[PDB]
């Protein structure tokens, strides 16, 4: 019983189309040559200034502050890179062959090859584009899909079994439940039959698998940089998610 | 128009069903010492002997041996590994905190700490099986599952465009339309109301996901021990898949 399994599917809808994050542009110097910057430099800088709305948004999908702040984390810690390719995805879709990182920073394939082990990450995630275009995806229906993963791909990974954990994992599979309720009640009013609409919702889940798959392979990248040197991701999150109740 | 798209639920089922592969067993002498035997050997004998077994097994899923021999083959490289740890977790579904491998073969995760890498991997298979537990999968449902993982794991990474991949890729999402269907249909018929037919729909499909990271932190493992020095999975596969009709 909470302001979250409570709402009604256009309760849902508009609560996560309100908590949207915003579309950041990519800080270079527009003025200067462009074979002078960073592309990584430029892809990690704004990586790292969207985590930080996305840990705004991550609060305001329905459910997901009724969490541990633990359980907030490892959901985050889990869903990160695919949250942010999702967005890239679902703003490049009017972009055929480019990936619209930024609306100051579009990218085909070719500006990707100037990285190893970039070009076949770009070629995955402007596939996805094309198959959301071929599906005519709603903006309705990103959102959902959106706060599907940032609950769903954590969940298989709590490595506890407290009893508050067993409530824990039940919240999040109720609240999926209704994410679900939701899509469902988005294809009916749409126009789409019943046999469309369990189609259409497989279509959509099964491409969350294909996305899972571009995030590993980007982990496997971003992990071969780095080095075992640097705050571990965990803390950033749990620092940023460990809000105070001050600025009031 | 094909004996595929044509099928109804019950047929459907009753292909897959009678489709499924043998479980085979470890192979190594019950009458010795067991200290003596490489896990990894074990495991990688085993996997070996399933997947020419798992050739079999996709030829006759409705609609596969309609597609091309290298569409065919793509599909397999990308699922190949999944196919098995989803096998593997429906096998261990009835031993709480084992992996059975072989009914001949029951490991539990200390058993997976003799190898660096392994025992990660061992927790996320058997989360997986205790979660189908909780649903309380139905074999039915399962060959479903294994069924959508074929078609759907590589059907998004095809680097081609021509016509003839148009209506592969078509071919493909027509088939998983239909399996959709099916699962659907299997829930109406137990009872299930039409809200936890979509709803478990989505649970299933949503456990896809994990399957498909569990598999990309598979490879890495696997990647990590070969050499690029052995005939590329590629080869092995399309030996086993382009078989001529002499053995009439
Ligand atoms: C993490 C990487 C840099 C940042 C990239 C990014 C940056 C911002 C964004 O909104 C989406 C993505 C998707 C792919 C990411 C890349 C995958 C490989 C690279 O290391
Ligand atoms: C491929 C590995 C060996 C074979 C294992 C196997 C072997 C047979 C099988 O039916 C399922 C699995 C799942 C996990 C696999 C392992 C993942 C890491 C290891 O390299």
């Amino acid at each position: 019983n909470s302001l979250a399994l409570s709402l009604t599917a256009d309760q849902m809808v508009s609560a996560l189309l309100d908590a949207e994050p915003p579309i950041l542009y990519s800080e270079y110097d527009p003025t200067r040559p462009f074979s002078e910057a960073s592309m990584m430099g430029l892809l990690t800088n704004l990586a790292d200034r969207e985590l930080v709305h996305m840990i705004n948004w991550a609060k305001r999908v329905p459910g997901f502050v009724d969490l541990t702040l633990h359980d907030q984390v490892h959901l985050l810690e889990s869903a990160w890179l695919e949250i942010l390719m999702i967005g890239l995805v679902w703003r490049s879709m009017e972009h055929p062959g480019k990936l619209l990182f930024a609306p100051n920073l579009l990218l085909d394939r070719n500006q990707g090859k100037s990285v190893e082990g970039m070009v076949e990450i770009f070629d995955m995630l402007l596939a996805t584009s094309s198959r959301f275009r071929m599906m005519n995806l709603q903006g309705e229906e990103f959102v959902c899909l959106k706060s599907i993963i940032l609950l769903n791909s954590g969940v298989y990974t709590f490595l506890s079994s407290t009893l508050k954990s067993l409530e824990e994992k039940d919240h999040i599979h109720r609240v999926l439940d209704k994410i679900t309720d939701t899509l469902i009640h988005l294809m009916a009013k749409a126009g789409l039959t019943l046999q469309q609409q369990h189609q259409r919702l497989a279509q959509l889940l099964l491409i969350l698998s294909h996305i899972r798959h571009m995030s590993n392979k980007g982990m496997e990248h971003l992990y071969s940089m780095k080095s075992k040197n640097v705050v571990p991701l965990y803390d950033l999150l749990l620092e940023m998610l460990d809000a105070h109740r001050l600025h009031a």
